[PDB]
């Protein structure tokens, strides 16, 4: 059931900010553990003297790194004569967050048709405000409302490249890579209490529950209209013999915030042949592949979907595959993506739903937790 | 005039210790960039609920990133009972460093016969003192007093792998990287007043002045009994057309610190090719090159020491070379290594003074100053 409640017009993810204490290091980093190119840039060079702000793009995926500079380089400037290109940063905030939190998301984006209207309906339904809407140079409108801990969702629309201030980052530093990751397909909360956090989300967007199909969670996921955007939310489930990895999660982040990245690929097996090349070489690390039973019983639930070969190239890989009433989804997992073990990446390719793809084919991996326990014990006998 | 005054015995630069605010990142990104090998850990799966500490190596040379995590962790600890692998460690320090000039060198650290008495005579002799001596594990002895801004100099001391409680890393996570680099030749400091610092860092160690041969700055270098640890110190000259970098730095860093790290290299021309195919995925970037004319013009000056085809080879490249009165430098400066125009990296190799090679053979570039004024003039015409 999609009763199409948005109280507002929702177009599509737009992009990921994390908050970083040295956006250089981490931009660069990501950029060859993940195969994006640099696109665009808004710093010192470009007459910013409050944040340093880099720019990653992949297909439609946008990743945002931004640190701030000495408060002393702009301490004569008032936000009616600020250099920041993102007018919601301050200072304080962001130092705070990353003494907090460490490296992580600061704000979910998504395009809208109207931010301004957004941001007023979102309030008026019980969004707690976090940055008012303000129209850059005439032509595109940012507004922020919290989400959850210390993570904005962050309304964009545009009248008519990324922001008015940020530059076209030159030729020659801009490599053209691309191991084909394509676009957002979800962005994950873990917080205390997921009724709370459901009620207050689903109140100002409008946006309604995307129907699914002992771990220590608990979720649900919320959708817009064409659910497109999508926002699951875990909560813990205490008392468990092994402690709950969202108790662990909310432990060292210091509270709720962004637990993974949901990064749709074209080819999966290409993404991850090109991840794991790099991953003892300044790239990403991978969870610990699933035991041979695991890629053994995957004929009896995907031999209709899959053929020997793409499932032998799954147990190469590490992929985990699972399945909906609707589709089939293939997915792995990162490490942490920094210090705390808490953010994370996740590497998805769906297949089926062809109407275009309809937006969470084939669900997000609910089944892989019954089948990892079967498929480790499985294995040991 | 080597008048050996070293007040206690010293031996070679051991480490470089960062101070980070996601070790993970910039440890991931300088290992890809410099061709350094992961080889030891101090971190939450190692017992370390205080600190994520990284060590990358290439040859002798050791670059530590540390960064802090959440303070609630360890909140039941005391010194007594930390689980710090560093003890002079702070999370209060280490947030307060970060936030104030960003990314950049903590501790300069250099191994001496005894730790102990290293710091009892430096402070005896005006050192401020940063940490009292530790002995860890019965095994190495750590001290810190101050150097510069918020740098300590460290001494490192052995009885007889890195430092106890952190471990080999596991040999499938440490890919062999290396491009060349060896050791550490010397380490710059920028600082307001050259006068008081010199008089201060000599006064307590003992260490003297190293024999040289309208750019805004001077300089002077401080060095050991056999002149392997080099010390270099700036200070920015006023009133210039153009502004002082110095300058520039003491204000962007928010005062004194660490200005360059200069790597020595086997083989310049391997590792500049090594890094400069890494510049726009992931790696450093160079300082501009000279023009040619600077490359047509060294032909009079180093014509006996380097071929043709060698020095076509630095044109390339964008190699620097300078003389002395007893060998000659090739030297090449990074882009600033973050978000900040603060620290950056120095690759040389230095071509004779064969006795073993004795220290600073060929000087630090001085020369250089002076002749790509000239080049960039000749070629403009
Ligand atoms: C943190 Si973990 C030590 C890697 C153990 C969890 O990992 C998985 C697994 S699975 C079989 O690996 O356990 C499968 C799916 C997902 C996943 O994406 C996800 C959603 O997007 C929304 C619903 C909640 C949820 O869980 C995750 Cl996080
Ligand atoms: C920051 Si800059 C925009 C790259 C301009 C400076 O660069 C250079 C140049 S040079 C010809 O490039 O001007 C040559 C040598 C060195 C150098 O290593 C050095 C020492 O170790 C100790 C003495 C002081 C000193 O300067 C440096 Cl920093
Ligand atoms: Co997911
Ligand atoms: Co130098």
């Amino acid at each position: 059931k999609n009763p199409k409640s948005d109280k507002f017009k929702v177009k599509r993810f737009h992009h990921i900010e994390f908050w970083c204490g040295d956006a250089t290091n981490v931009a660069r980093r990501f950029s060859w553990g993940l195969g994006m190119r640099f696109s665009a840039k808004s710093d010192l060079s470009t007459g910013n003297m409050v944040h340093a702000s880099y720019l990653l793009t992949s297909g439609d995926l946008r990743f945002l790194f931004t640190a701030p500079y000495s408060p002393s380089l702009s301490a004569g400037e008032i936000k009616p004569t600020t250099t920041a290109s993102i007018p919601s940063f301050d200072h304080g905030s962001c130092r705070s967050f990353f003494s907090s939190h460490g490296l992580g998301v600061r704000a979910v984006a998504i395009e809208v048709e109207d931010a301004e209207s957004a941001f007023s309906i979102s309030v008026a339904n019980g969004a707690i405000p976090s940055s008012p809407p303000i129209v850059l140079n005439e032509a595109v409108t940012i507004a922020e409302v919290k989400l959850y801990g210390d993570v904005v969702l962050r309304y964009v629309s545009y009248k008519a490249e990324f922001l008015p201030g940020f530059e076209r980052v030159e030729d020659a530093s801009s490599f053209p890579l691309d191991y084909g990751i394509r676009r957002l397909d979800h962005a994950v909360g873990n917080v205390p209490e997921l009724g709370p956090a459901l009620t207050y989300v689903a109140g100002f967007t409008g946006f309604h529950q995307f129907a699914e199909f002992e771990s220590g969670l608990n979720w649900a996921v919320l959708a817009s209209n064409d659910e497109m955007v999508l926002l699951p939310i875990n909560e813990p489930v205490h008392g468990t013999k092994r402690k709950s990895q969202i108790q662990t999660y909310l432990e060292h982040n210091e509270g709720a915030g962004l637990q993974h990245l949901a990064l749709m690929s074209e080819d999966i097996f290409r993404t991850l042949r090109e991840m794991r090349k790099r991953s003892s070489i300044g790239g990403f690390d991978f969870m610990p592949s699933p035991p041979p039973t695991y890629y053994q019983n995957l004929k009896k639930r995907v031999g209709d979907v899959l053929s020997d070969d793409q499932i032998k190239e799954c147990e190469e890989l590490g992929i985990l595959v699972d399945r909906d009433d609707q589709g089939t989804l293939l997915q792995i997992f990162t490490k942490p993506l920094g210090d705390r073990p808490t953010i994370f990446i996740e590497i998805i390719q769906r297949v089926g739903c062809m109407m275009y793809q309809s937006g969470g084919c084939g669900g997000f991996g609910k089944g892989n937790f019954s089948e990892l326990f079967k498929s480790i014990e499985e294995y040991e006998k």
